[PDB]
């Protein structure tokens, strides 16, 4: 069975934080993705999800923060609109799973490998099925190349993805 993230409904989130010094966590999320997924608990080697991001559309609540995280410093949006994240790979790992795939980022394609795991599942209240998923990553700014050195304490930022689905 295939889904789509339910973007009309915005019940989909690409969270971030990274410390800002060392001293605290700076949050931030995308506000413009869209993808699709197959969820198989029959055959759940078929399994696999694709994301595309606008990269443009980060949001840490600071203008100037968030047109710096923009330019050619950091996200470089003008050079690389999206970010696309296409698994290669689902594999069960205890009480979840762990989602293998490439991560395209700033022109930059390397993997990433997603916790993952079901929230919830059912008919929805207006005739569809649902299928909603937490996700956890972390990324090396470096490994993407972006280019700023924030601080030693600055070098990670961490992922919390939240989907859900609805069954086409
Ligand atoms: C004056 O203004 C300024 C400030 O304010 C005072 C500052 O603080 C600062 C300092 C700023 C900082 C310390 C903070 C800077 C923050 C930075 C650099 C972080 C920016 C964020 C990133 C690089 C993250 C990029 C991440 C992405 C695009 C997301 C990537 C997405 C990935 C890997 C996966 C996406 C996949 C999904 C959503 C699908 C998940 C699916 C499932 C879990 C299930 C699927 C189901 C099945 C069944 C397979 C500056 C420079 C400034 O100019």
């Amino acid at each position: 069975a295939d889904y789509k993230i339910d973007k009309e409904g915005q019940h989909a989130f690409i969270e971030f934080r990274i410390k800002h010094l060392g001293y605290s966590w700076l949050y931030g999320r995308f506000n413009d993705f869209d993808g699709s997924f197959t969820f198989d608990e029959k055959n759940p080697s078929a399994d696999k999800v694709k994301v595309t991001i606008n990269t443009n559309s980060v949001d840490t609540n600071h203008a100037e923060r968030d047109k710096h995280l923009r330019s050619g410093d950091f996200l470089n949006v003008s050079k690389n609109p999206t970010a696309t994240f296409e698994s290669t790979e689902v594999k069960a790992n205890g009480d979840s799973a762990d989602i293998t795939g490439n991560l395209t980022l700033n022109g930059v394609t390397k993997p990433v490998t997603i916790k993952a795991k079901l929230i919830g599942q059912g008919d929805d209240p207006w005739g569809g099925y649902r299928a909603g998923f937490e996700g956890s990553a972390t990324l090396k700014l470096k490994d993407f190349g972006i280019k700023m050195d924030l601080g030693p304490a600055s070098q990670e930022v961490e992922l919390l993805l939240s989907v859900e689905g609805i069954r086409q």
